[PDB]
C-alpha cells in the first residue's frame, strides 16, 4: 500500500466519468474544512495486517496534527505494483473499518473507480506532506 | 525519475519554511490558469538520458492536452529511490532546459529546497491525472 499524506486547509471532490465499467460506489461530491487527505494506492501484497498498520499510521499522524476529519482517497498512481480493483476496493472498505476503530474524527471514504476532479489548499507546515508505503 | 502529470484548471504555490539547510532557489510563488502540473520526484539513478525521455514525454502529453503552460513542481514523495538534494536540483535544472528544446509553452520550473503550501484544481477528464517513470 502506498499513500500521501496531505494536511489539507480545504479539500473538494466530484466524481466526473467512470474510469471502471461498473464502478463500485455511486458517483458524487463533498468538500471539508482541515483535513488530513490521504491518498491511497492499494497495491498487490496488500491484506489484513496491512490494512491494520494504515489505519494505526494515520490514526497516529492525525494525533499529532491535532487534525479531526481524514479523507480516503482512493488513487491509483502511486505506485507500479497495483491490486486489482475488486481486491483495491475491498482493501479501501477494510482500511475505512480499521480507520475508525483507532481514529476518532469524521473518516470519508470517497468513491472508488471513477474519474475525478478535485481542489485540494495544502498547508506548508514541515509536516502537511507526507508519504507512507505498508506491507506484510 | 518519478512524475505526476496533473491537468490543472488552476495551480499556485507558495514556499513557506526552508526544507534544506541552503535552499538554492530564492523563496517565491506564483499562480497560473490552465496548465499540467508534474510533480517531480528525481531519483538515485536519473542522468542525461533520462531527463530527455522525460523533457520529450512532457512535451508530447501537453501536445495531446493542447496546454501551453508546463509546471516542473519539485516533489519529494512520489518515491522511495531518491537522489541527494544537489544531484536533484542540477537535474531539474536540466530538466527545464531540455523541456524548452521540445515544448513551445510557458515552462515554470518552481523554487527547489522548500516546504510549499499549493492549491490546484485538477481536471476530471481521463488524461488528466498519470503517473510516468523515466531510467537509464
Ligand atoms: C483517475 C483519478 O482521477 C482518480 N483519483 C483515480 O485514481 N481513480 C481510480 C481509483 O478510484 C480506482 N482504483 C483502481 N485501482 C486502484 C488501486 N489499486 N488503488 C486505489 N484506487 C484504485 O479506479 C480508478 C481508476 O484507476
Ligand atoms: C515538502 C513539500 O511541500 C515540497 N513540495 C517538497 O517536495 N520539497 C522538496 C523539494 O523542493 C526538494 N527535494 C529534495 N530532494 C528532492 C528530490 N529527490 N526530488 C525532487 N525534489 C527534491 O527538497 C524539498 C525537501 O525534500
Ligand atoms: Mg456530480
Ligand atoms: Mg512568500
Amino acid at each position: 500500500m502506498r499513500l500521501l499524506y496531505l494536511h489539507a486547509d480545504r479539500f473538494e471532490y466530484k466524481t466526473v466519468k467512470p474510469a471502471l465499467k461498473n464502478p463500485p460506489d455511486p458517483p458524487g461530491e463533498a468538500s471539508f474544512g482541515e483535513a488530513l487527505v490521504v491518498f491511497t494506492t492499494v497495491e498487490d501484497g496488500d491484506g489484513p495486517q496491512t490494512v491494520m498498520y494504515a489505519a494505526s499510521d494515520i490514526a497516529s499522524h492525525s494525533s499529532r496534527l491535532k487534525v479531526t476529519t481524514v479523507i480516503l482517497y482512493p488513487y491509483a498512481h502511486l505506485s507500479s505494483r497495483l491490486a486489482k480493483p475488486m481486491a483495491a476496493h475491498k482493501r479501501l472498505i477494510e482500511l475505512e473499518g480499521a480507520l475508525r476503530t483507532k481514529f476518532p474524527g469524521h473518516v470519508h471514504r470517497a468513491p472508488f473507480g471513477w474519474y475525478m476532479s478535485f481542489s485540494i489548499a495544502c498547508k506548508g507546515h514541515p509536516l502537511a506532506e507526507l508519504s507512507r508505503s505498508f506491507t506484510e
